[PDB]
């Protein structure tokens, strides 16, 4: 049995848990033994709750950043149902409350006792708050359609909570052996190494002598490093590049100088370097597993006569704000001495004056640990920048995680994405951030849902491959019952793999109509039916995707092929007819990280009580070059829309009226206001949030509209500028925002007043932007690779300047943008 659960793993995981032991390395060993255990003691605690406490586990609130309602109710056993009429403002208890009134009656005769089911959802309704606050309620409202609930007992709760179980001496100079490699290449070639500390590095660097393209090649040669040995920190990283010269690079790898248990390493290493685009302090510290095909290099880190870094207790037995908000020489020093004043005083600059410690002098980071162990926690978002790359000390990182603890799983969720990357940045396996996302993973299902996907979805990736296979492992240890259902979803991946294949072979040999039957043959083999039904979906573990409806799924007509699949439920109604697009061949990342940054805005906006109607889709990668996107069901392209089709509703005598014909069509008499407000309101959070991003190439094909008036956004691999992106104004959207007329400067301005307040509540936390693409930069995305990136977004949200500035310097992008406009 406890075959079948390891085999299940590494089905799961991708990657075979034979090759975690065939690398006999103590490291993993050690991660392996005690993640586990970590994760086993979790699963335990998980056995026991209180029956609210597994809801809050298995299905969390999903909550909102006077008027009556109507509502079905039912309970689980008979299709008996009533509706019943109530205050948006009514606690879900008040609800229950009536139903039990309504069945007590019928029936001839304890409100606590029950939790409301979402019908065919894993979602559901409790807690002390009014029906509108949840996200369900509050849809409901806004679609127009009547909340559907089941009465959900205690003892049917616990039932599935039970279905669900398992030193300071050496003063001479620190230098390596450079003995040999053996590469391959094409002319001279040179090796440089460098001492570094995160970004900056902790002496100069140096290099080899020339030696010709020779080898399979050959130095010993001593390096020396201009520091000493007693300073070296913590976390000392070395780094090497080699390159051809008579300037062309070939390969790079790093170690860290200490092992994992604080032992300086000594002797001899082989090093199995990676492939180049000349230092790289960023890349990971452990070797190319490609061993065979990798250039490796041979070096000698000597043994000075064990030693360990020294423990905590010896570390701690052993004119001026103007700057304040890039620093001198001098103004550093004030700092570094003020140093107390500063824990005293400014505890929000501690990372201001880490970066002006001298992390290559000892004693100095000394008295910098020693200020640190009493440094009150910080804020999130000072936590969320301590995470960066400019921060490799473990004992800044173990006070990050510290001061992260108090993230909320929301926010924690809204965060997930960057946390995932900045693992990369890790020296090694067992490491606060892993333990901290593990046990909040497994304390939330639907973080341990999104963690796994994070994961899962970089198994193609060599530098990552062992890392994420590692988490993902204790993960499921902690979660036997996840991982079942986890499956059950890769299952479904691999299946739309293959019938994805098919449909590209399929489409290049015959007609569309004749592949989309073929399609439908394939889906309706007893394999498919199965394996694509009764699921979980990846995009949102809370949907529940039943049968596949093979009439309505298709393919879409470009490139890459993408399968549209729909689904439906008898269960969850209309709300059960959802589907997912899957996408194989393009690459996913770039589309969700804009569409987090975007579902952001969204709940930045919300908070100061500004609505502007977005539609956050799902977007989900998988694995390699594969994930979905959300089926966001009554929409369709302006492109399409604009097409001008006869023999329908939207007939128009100009080109310009066909936008607004068609939201005529879908709304008619009083209806047709609101869908403008609506596409109004979506046009406004759009044209900012494409305008800050950096995001172009927008044109009618890859905006859309929703029935409701929506406007939205897809396909965007372009951003931060990368082909300073004007900002935009369609004539069309602003004939709709006009009402159709010529001129009406009361709608067009509200509107402007829109993109105004979207724009400068985002400025507010303009912090949190750069903090998070910091954290990104992690990720190696083409587009996000380096300063100039960054830039771009501190000059779209003008972060230096005056609020009155910026608004005023937007003011004229957007008069500009106008002008534009015909």
């Amino acid at each position: 049995v406890k075959k079948l659960i390891n085999s299940q793993i590494s089905l799961l995981i991708g990657k075979g848990l034979h090759e975690f032991d065939s690398l006999r390395d103590p490291e993993v060993n050690d991660f392996r033994t005690k993640m586990r255990q970590f994760c086993e003691e979790a699963a335990a605690h998980r056995q026991q709750l209180g029956w609210v406490e597994w809801l809050q586990y298995s299905f969390p609130l999903q909550l909102e950043p006077n008027r009556a309602l109507l509502v079905n109710v039912k309970f689980e056993g008979s299709e008996e149902s009533f509706t019943f009429q109530v205050s948006t403002k009514d606690m879900p208890l008040a609800l229950m409350a009536c139903a039990l009134r309504k069945k007590a009656t019928v029936f001839r005769q304890q409100p606590e006792e029950y939790a409301l089911q979402v019908n065919g959802r894993h979602e559901y309704l409790y807690g002390n708050y009014p029906l509108c606050h949840f996200q369900y309620i509050c849809s409901c409202l806004h679609s127009g359609l009547t909340p559907h609930l089941t009465m959900v007992h205690s003892s049917s709760i616990l039932a599935m909570r039970d279905e669900q179980s398992n030193l300071w001496s050496l003063e001479q100079p620190f230098s390596i052996e450079l003995i040999e490699g053996r590469k391959v290449n094409a002319m001279k070639l040179v090796v440089q190494a460098g001492l570094f500390h995160g970004n900056e590095m902790l002496c100069k660097t140096v290099s080899s002598s020339e030696v010709n393209v020779c080898s399979e090649p050959v130095w010993k040669q001593r390096l020396e490093f201009d520091i000493s040995v007693c300073d070296l920190p913590r976390m000392a990283r070395l780094c090497f590049a080699l390159y051809a010269v008579v300037d062309c690079p070939i390969a790079w790898a790093n170690l860290m100088l200490f092992d994992y248990k604080d032992q300086l390493k000594t002797g001899e290493r082989c090093l199995y370097m990676w492939p180049s685009v000349l230092l790289n302090p960023a890349g990971t510290v452990r070797g190319n597993p490609n061993t065979e095909s990798a250039a490796a290099l041979v070096i000698y880190l000597p043994e000075v006569a064990p030693v360990y870094f020294p423990a905590l207790e010896k570390i701690l037995e052993l004119l001026r704000e103007i700057l304040e908000r890039e620093l001198y020489e001098h103004e550093k020093d004030l700092v570094w001495k003020m140093r107390h004043e500063v824990q005293e005083h400014f505890p929000e600059a501690l990372a201001r004056l880490l970066l002006v410690t001298k992390w290559n002098k000892h004693e100095d980071v000394a008295q910098m640990l020693y200020l640190l162990c009493s440094w009150p926690e910080l804020p999130v978002l000072s936590a969320l920048e301590l995470l960066d790359f400019s921060f490799p000390d473990c004992y800044v990182g173990s006070f990050a995680i510290k001061s992260l603890r108090k993230l909320t799983d929301d926010e924690l969720f809204q965060y997930l994405l960057q946390l995932v990357q900045v693992l990369k940045y890790e020296s090694y396996l067992d490491c606060e951030l892993t333990k901290f996302l593990l046990g909040r993973a497994l304390a939330n299902r639907k973080i341990g849902h999104f963690l796994f996907w994070h994961l899962r979805s970089e198994m193609h990736v060599p530098s990552v491959a062992l890392r994420f296979g590692l988490i993902m492992e204790a993960y499921c240890r902690g979660s036997t019952h996840h991982m079942k259902v986890l499956m059950k979803q890769g299952e479904a991946l691999s299946k739309l793999k293959a019938l994805n294949d098919f449909v590209k072979v399929s489409s290049q040999k015959t007609t569309k109509p004749q592949t989309k039957e073929m399609m439908h043959m394939c889906m309706r083999q007893e394999t498919y039916m199965e394996a694509l039904s009764h699921l979980q979906s990846p995009l949102d573990p809370s949907t529940l995707l039943e049968e596949v409806c093979v009439e309505q799924c298709t393919f879409m007509d470009s490139k890459m092929k993408p399968l549209w699949i729909m689904y439906s439920s008898e269960e969850a109604g209309s709300a059960g007819n959802v589907g997912i697009i899957f996408k194989n061949g393009d690459d996913l990342r770039q589309d969700m990280l804009t569409l987090q940054m975007i579902q952001l805005m969204d709940v930045l906006w919300k908070q100061e009580g500004l609505d502007l109607r977005m539609t956050p889709y799902g977007c989900l990668p998988t694995g390699d070059r594969t994930g979905l996107i959300e089926v966001v069901l009554h929409s369709d392209t302006i492109a399409n829309i604009q097409l001008n089709k006869s023999n329908m509703a939207a007939t128009a005598a100009f080109n310009k009226d066909a936008l607004l014909n068609w939201l005529k069509s879908k709304n008619p008499g009083e209806a047709l206001d609101r869908a403008i407000e609506e596409f109004t309101l979506s046009c406004a959070g759009y044209c900012v949030a494409t305008y800050v991003l950096g995001i172009g190439d927008r044109h009618s094909d890859n905006i859309m509209i929703r029935e409701s008036g929506q406007l939205f956004h897809i396909d965007f691999g372009h951003f931060l500028g990368n082909f300073r992106v004007p900002f935009i104004l369609t004539y069309d959207f602003v004939h709709v925002i006009q009402q159709g007329k010529t001129n009406n400067s009361e709608k067009f301005e509200r509107f402007r007043g829109y993109c105004e307040r979207a724009y400068t509540i985002l400025r507010r936390h303009g912090l949190l932007f750069l903090h998070l693409f910091a954290l990104m930069r992690a990720a190696g995305l083409p587009e996000l690779s380096c300063s100039k990136d960054i830039q771009y977004l501190k000059d779209s949200l003008a972060l230096g300047k005056t609020e009155e500035e910026a608004l005023k310097h937007f003011r004229v992008k957007f008069n500009e943008a106008l002008r534009e406009s015909w």
